[PDB]
């Protein structure tokens, strides 16, 4: 899965390559640098955002 998508689901006002630095693993992109005043999300949290995002298509 991709962290970027999950982050964009919960934090629409957060800027990538700015507030948080992403790194490309190849199987996905995850969090390298964290400059946000927010606790580091847990596995369950990361999965839940993905679960909620993929089970519910955003209103594009």
């Amino acid at each position: 899965m991709i962290l970027y998508d999950a982050i964009m689901y919960k934090y629409p006002n957060a800027v990538s390559r700015k507030d948080f630095e992403l790194r490309n693993d190849g199987n996905g992109s995850y969090i390298e640098k964290w400059n946000l005043r927010a606790p580091l999300p847990t596995q369950a949290e990361l999965e839940t955002w993905w679960e909620e995002l993929q089970k519910n298509p955003p209103y594009e």
